[PDB]
DNA sequence: CCGACGTCGCATCAGC
DNA sequence: GCTGATGCGA
DNA sequence: GTCGG
């Protein structure tokens, strides 16, 4: 069905980035998900219709793909220059809907024209500019390995104390990675009580932190780059979290977004909520937070078959 | 018919 | 100067 | 755009 997941992504793309109807990206993202699970080849709108998520116009839309091999939206769309300019901008990081537009308004439609025009672009926006291509290229997992080996020895420098975990795609195992992602603890750290800015700091004395997004005292986000043809630079983020809300965190950053959703909702069947710091119990009637000590109580909790990192692609 | 559609931390903007 | 709203990327 | 109160 990868014509018809190509369109509906495309539709997408063009609500969130064009027409800012996060609603209606949503839903054709939610529609195109359960249209690539789906076991068998579509052969009608009504046919892809009876899957939820899928309604009366995109059924519509799917005999008209399938009839002619496109939508005339869809063609009349990419063929606009104001659309599809906005659309490709919203590419660089930091650059969103709303800055697509206003660059494009003013004759800015390119990355050519985005470097012609630096004044016009904030600190997070010209360090996606200049990094376009390397923050598209994937991280093999030997590099992220290496990526890894550095930050825990630099972390445990810094003070021993510290905890380090990669977390995101890498803990799931996967053979290559879209960015890094780290979690970070200190016995100091609790709900109860310049912690992250040694640890970044200490990052870009070794030169493996070269350039900062945002920063604040939980969350980093920033670029790195392995020491040396030299590497690509890379998504890099850092969190300081809770000692005692660890395990949730860990959780929650190792995913995937999709297996969070999943084991969110699991979770108000069971009637517990769960977000990256708390696992509470729910008449809608959210407690306290109750305790944790492994990945497995938060599974134990809502009673679900445990599942290894491994595991938590869906 | 019409409201819901996750939540969060940080940077930047509007407005007093 | 400050607070609160919004943009952005998860 | 899709769903469901
Ligand atoms: N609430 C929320 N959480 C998210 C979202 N996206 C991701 N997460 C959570 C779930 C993720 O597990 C975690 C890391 O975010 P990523 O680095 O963008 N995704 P990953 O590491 O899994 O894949 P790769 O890096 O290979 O692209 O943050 C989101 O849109 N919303
Ligand atoms: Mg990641
Ligand atoms: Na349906
Ligand atoms: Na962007
Ligand atoms: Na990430």
């Amino acid at each position: 069905n990868g014509g018809i997941t190509d369109m509906l992504t495309e539709l997408a793309n063009f609500e969130k980035n064009v027409s800012q109807a996060i609603h209606k990206y949503n839903a054709y993202r939610k529609a195109a998900s359960v249209i690539a699970k789906y076991p068998h080849k579509i052969k009608s709108g009504a046919e892809a219709k009876k899957l939820p998520g899928v309604g009366t116009k995109i059924a519509e839309k799917i005999d008209e793909f399938l009839a002619t091999g496109k939508l005339r939206k869809l063609e009349k769309i990419r063929q606009d220059d104001t659309s599809s300019s906005i659309n490709f901008l919203t590419r660089v990081s930091g650059i969103g809907p709303s800055a697509a537009r206003k660059f494009v308004d003013e004759g800015i439609k390119t990355l050519e024209d985005l470097r012609k025009n630096e004044d016009k672009l904030n600190h997070h926006q010209r360090i996606g500019l200049k990094y376009f291509g390397d923050f598209e290229k994937r991280i093999p997992r030997e590099e992220m390995l290496q990526m890894q080996d550095i930050v825990l020895n630099e972390v445990k420098k810094v003070d021993s104390e510290y905890i380090a975990t990669v977390c995101g795609s890498f803990r799931r195992g996967a053979e290559s990675s879209g960015d890094m992602d780290v979690l970070l603890t200190h016995p100091s750290f609790t709900s109860e009580s310049k912690l992250l800015h040694q640890v970044v700091e200490q990052l870009q004395k070794v030169h493996f932190i070269t350039d900062t997004l945002s920063k604040g005292e939980t969350k980093f986000m920033g670029v790195c780059q392995l020491p040396s043809k030299e590497y690509p630079h890379r998504r890099i983020d850092i969190r300081l979290i809770p000692k005692d809300q660890y395990y949730c965190g860990v959780l929650y950053f190792t995913g995937s977004d999709i297996f969070n959703k999943n084991m969110r909702a699991h979770a108000l069947e069971k009637g517990f909520t769960i977000n990256e710091y708390t696992i509470r119990p729910l008449t809608g009637v959210a407690g306290e937070p109750l305790p944790v000590d492994s990945e497995k109580d938060i599974f134990d909790y809502i009673q679900w078959k445990y599942r290894e990192p491994k595991d938590r692609s869906e």
